[PDB]
């Protein structure tokens, strides 16, 4: 009966941030609104950036940690986002070509809104349980790009997470059917237009909130025994900003709770708020949010033995999923090694004027372009850790991309 | 230790048609040209249709057969599509609302080009086969709706599939797959509803991929033989004249055969596939769905018998697989009676179809004229069927008819 999950994933948020509370100021923001969402950072990408660009810099430490042999045996890719490329053709054929995967795979790439990142990644796990590839491994990297609404802006990210998914999770072995998933048709949130997004927030965050309980509802009743408290030592939520997830914590542990009110900040403290770190930094990620949580509670807990952390994946739309794995303090070890925290530490700071240039090309129909690396002279020769991926340019809507550092 | 595959599928290849004889008589096309694409008929999408609509009707004659505690298993629902709504809002969740299936359920869509369709039923495949669900179903639903050799060829389409543990339609060969990718650009749709494409590429990757996953498929499966392992073959079939030159070049390549040798074994193991698509044209990510689908209704299945597929996506991503079809999933699948639905659609006079209308992607208001065409909303079908009557700040509201 094989063993599934994480061996390993890391992120990309973004070769540039813009500080989100100098943002706040400058478009005169409410300071209590602005100071609940309780964000700081939002990664910011670049007209030379697209989810190709992100997912490869994400993926890349991965592979490059990875023997030949290892690399050969991932023959599912399935790439989780709404910023999609084309109609038809698959951001999984690009990330495909320039990770130098095997031609020994499916490509393919999954949507619904923020849960695409939990979608991809159930459904790897079940390839590896299915056993139909003794030995192989399925990469799925969720890749997302942004594009009420003036409180939106502070938290509005660009990210990547990507996951290798395979039969010796120490990162994060999943706990099997333990599962409780739940979805129905409401217009919260969407992208009917291209290079654009429409929604309701109050909307939004009811139904969030309803997934919220009903999704563990669906748990338990799958898996006898099961305790919101005692279960779990984390707890991961997708973030679209860390008010909304202190929020729901709150309301969960209320449901199920004979609980103080200084018990649930001392249970948000140890069990919560380690996965908003990351989240904090990059911004609301969409499909890679829940996974970026998740990477934010595994470098910054404590996992001095086995523990156990549960999981809530929402997107709009909308569909919902609750599960739960084990992290073991090998896992975090092997964590450590993508240096998550360093890489986030050394973006580039936009300036307002800078940012304000770029918040007003790349249009999703693009059909020639070609992009200069120096529309910001400072950032390409401000940073130049290993290599990254960059567009290059389109020609005859062929996306060609080029290794930089 | 559980087996798996298709209890039961479904095809909605549209409300009108157009004989596509009479479209190349009024077009003067060349005759030799258009004749080698083997097609009679097309599937034309009207305005108040789409792919929500077009996979629920679909999926709709499967769900009224089944008992309401099987409905109740349905617990994962894939839509795949090229013809997507919306870049974050899959089509899986309209269609859930309108088929009403359970809430406990998962729900999302796939997308790789044609491919999108046998992606999300693989993904269906190792749900049954992981039984982290034990005794749950999902649903995999396929629909798209699309140099004037194209048009007689340009069809619209849905193929509804039900994944389960008693798989008498179609059981899978577990393991026995050979999939195979690659970027490559022989056909995109980088503009909402428009396609663009390089032909000879196309057909080039489409071979190359045909070629790749079948010797995938045997360093998988030891002693498989392009002849005697497979009773039917069925293919991506954009028009028929490519699975024939498909068919032949592969033959060509391996097979041991006399001077008809060739011909035969397309009459024997091709052709009934290909029926259903010569009635609907090219469905993109259901195609394929649609050849296994004429293959099961058309062949001889007194005795169970084994089906190769090969799925090819542009782009690319392709694969080859099989599995077992029963005499018993033959009589299931009558039941549907697919090939009196095609019967039984409007069909369009020139002028008719000429109207060429349409909701394009990212509408926000607008409210649909079923008298657009007054005959259509004249002669009945024997089931409701599903249509777009509205779309309100960009939700989109259906009725049954």
């Amino acid at each position: 009966m094989v063993s599934a999950g994480i061996e390993a994933m890391n992120v990309f948020g973004g070769t540039a941030y813009l500080d989100v509370m100098e943002l706040a100021k400058y478009r005169h923001l409410d300071t209590a609104r602005f100071e609940n969402l309780l964000m700081k950072e939002k990664a910011v990408a670049l007209p030379y950036e697209d989810p190709v660009t992100f997912g490869v810099n994400a993926a890349k430490p991965i592979i490059d940690a990875l023997s030949e042999a290892e690399k050969d045996r991932i023959e599912l890719l399935i790439t989780c986002s709404a910023s999609g490329i084309d109609f038809g053709k698959s951001l999984s054929t690009y990330i495909h070509e320039y990770l130098g995967l095997n031609r020994n795979c499916r490509l393919f790439e999954v949507k619904q809104a923020c849960y695409s990142g939990t979608a991809g990644f159930q459904m790897a796990v079940n390839f590896i349980l299915s056993q139909t590839s003794p030995g192989a491994k399925a990469l799925v990297i969720a890749s997302d790009i942004s594009r009420d609404w003036s409180y939106a802006e502070p938290s509005a990210g660009a990210g990547a997470v990507a996951v290798l998914v395979g039969e010796n999770p120490e990162v994060f072995q999943i706990d099997p059917g333990a599962n409780g998933y739940y979805g129905y048709e409401v217009m919260d949130t969407c992208r009917p237009i291209p290079d654009s997004e429409a929604g309701d927030s109050d909307l939004s965050l009811m139904s969030y909130l309803d997934c919220c309980e009903q999704t563990f509802l669906e748990y338990q009743k799958r898996v006898p025994g099961a305790n919101y408290q005692d279960t779990f030592q984390y707890l991961a939520y997708h973030t679209p900003f860390g008010g909304m997830v202190k929020g729901a914590h709150r309301t969960m542990m209320r449901k199920v709770a004979k609980v103080k009110t200084s018990g649930i900040e001392t249970d948000f403290l140890t069990r919560v708020k380690p996965g908003l770190n990351y989240c904090q930094r990059v911004g609301n990620i969409m499909g890679a949010a829940l996974f970026l949580a998740l990477a934010s509670t595994i470098d910054q807990g404590r996992f001095d033995t086995p523990k156990r952390i549960g999981c809530f994946s929402y997107g709009s739309g909308c569909c919902s999923e609750f599960y739960s794995g084990i992290t073991t303090p090998q896992g975090q070890e092997r964590q450590r090694t993508f240096g998550i925290e360093k890489h986030l530490d050394r973006r580039y700071q936009l300036s307002m004027e800078e940012y304000e240039l770029l918040f007003k090309m790349v249009r999703f129909g693009t059909r020639n372009v070609k992009l200069d690396f120096e529309m910001i002279p400072g950032i390409m020769q401000s940073t130049q850790e290993k290599p990254r991926l960059f567009l290059e340019e389109i020609s005859e809507f062929h996306r060609k991309y080029r290794w930089i550092s």
